[PDB]
Parts: structure tokens; C-alpha cells; sequence
């Protein structure tokens, strides 16, 4: 695959691999490919997790983390260091979501759901975007199911947005295989185009780099 850019082949930033668990793109195979283009194009580091999902635990992805991610993240490892140099294996870091929700990520999801609850115009806009995205899957869903899948996406949007570390390592870009409606909506966001107040409670002026990569 190729990035679809000269700080990229200068190799000035880390590099996430955001993987959907659920999307049928992502099979092992594509994720190898991504891990293999992350490598090559770093600048020292890629950061591997679990981006979403289109009770164990108060918080959804913390739920699909220790239900799925382990068992994905078990998968990864096995083909890596079948494919990979031992010492290409020493790039790579498996990040679970308590890694990434560190206790200053958490106020910036807290800002989310605060807002979710009292802006009826973002509490809308969230869910027409949940409703969207599900009028093309063939099952249906509740208001109720609706609203809960949109505050499921405020836990994920500050990651998005923002550069955060993940066990003490700052990852500036992430890839990902084609642009999505969440893709252009963060990409509004960080401009302040929508929903201004967000990036001024949230943003610290340094905005997650979205780099597309696909065949």
C-alpha cells in the first residue's frame, strides 16, 4: 500500500494503526500491510489498538478492549513475529485502551459527554450520525441503542483529534484505509468549523494527523 506527505517519507512522526474491529476490511492480512507500511514510514515507533466498532465494564471500549482486543491483539502477534525482524518487532507497541485513557484523556471525554447531555444540537447531530451510518446496515435499532452508540463515539473522538501518548509515547499520525464520515466531521472539528466551543475545550493546537493508506 502507499499514503494517498514529505514530512511522512522524512519520517517525521509516529505512527498509530487504528483498527476497527467488526470492519470487514480488516482481516489479519490488511492489518499486516498496515503494520508493515507503519514500519517502514515511522520515525521510531507504531502504536497498534483497537478505534471502534461499527456488561464487563463501565465504558464501551474498554468492554470490546478486554472482550475482543486481547484475542485480536494475540492473532497480531503471532503473524508479526512470523513476518517481521526481531528487531522490526522492537517498533511495535500494543496499546489496550487503559494505555490510551489516561486520566487526561478522560476529562476531555467527560467534556463530551457533559456537552452530549446538555447541547441538544450536538446530542442531535451525534445521533442523526449514528442513524446515517446504520441505515445501511440491514438490522434496525432503538432511539435508545441510537443514543448509546453515539456517546460510544464521544469516547473515542478526543483520540481522533488530539496527540496523546500511549505507555509514555507520543504518536502524532495515524493511518487509516479511506477517508469516513467520522474522518471528515474530526476534520471539521479541528479547524473549528463545527462545533467550535470543542476545539476550544480540547484541542491544544497540536491536531491528530490522519494519513490515508490503502492499495
Amino acid at each position: 500500500m502507499e499514503l494517498h506527505k514529505n514530512d511522512i517519507e522524512l519520517k517525521k512522526y509516529n505512527i498509530g494503526v487504528a483498527i476497527s474491529l467488526g470492519n470487514k476490511w480488516f482481516s489479519i492480512d490488511n492489518i499486516e500491510k498496515l503494520v508493515k507500511w507503519s514500519l517502514l514510514h515511522t520515525k521510531e515507533y507504531v502504536i497498534i489498538y483497537i478505534a471502534d466498532s461499527i456488561k464487563l465494564s463501565d465504558s464501551h471500549a474498554e468492554e470490546v478492549a478486554i472482550r475482543y482486543g486481547r484475542n485480536l491483539f494475540i492473532k497480531i502477534k503471532e503473524r508479526v513475529s512470523l513476518s517481521f525482524s526481531q528487531d522490526e518487532q522492537a517498533k511495535i507497541i500494543y496499546a489496550t485502551w487503559s494505555d490510551i485513557a489516561d486520566s487526561k484523556y478522560k476529562e476531555k471525554v467527560k467534556y463530551l459527554y457533559n456537552l452530549y447531555d446538555k447541547n441538544i444540537n450536538f446530542k442531535n447531530y451525534i445521533e442523526n450520525f449514528v442513524k446515517e451510518w446504520v441505515s445501511k446496515e440491514k438490522r434496525t435499532f432503538n432511539n435508545n441503542e441510537i443514543n448509546k452508540f453515539g456517546r460510544y463515539i464521544l469516547e473515542e473522538l478526543p483520540l481522533l483529534m488530539v496527540q496523546v501518548k500511549a505507555r509514555g509515547v507520543l504518536f502524532e499520525a495515524y493511518v487509516y484505509p479511506y477517508k469516513t464520515r467520522i474522518t471528515e466531521f474530526v476534520g471539521l472539528l479541528q479547524k473549528g468549523e463545527i462545533f467550535p466551543e470543542i476545539k476550544t475545550n480540547i484541542l491544544d493546537n497540536h491536531p491528530k494527523i490522519f494519513l490515508e493508506v490503502r492499495e
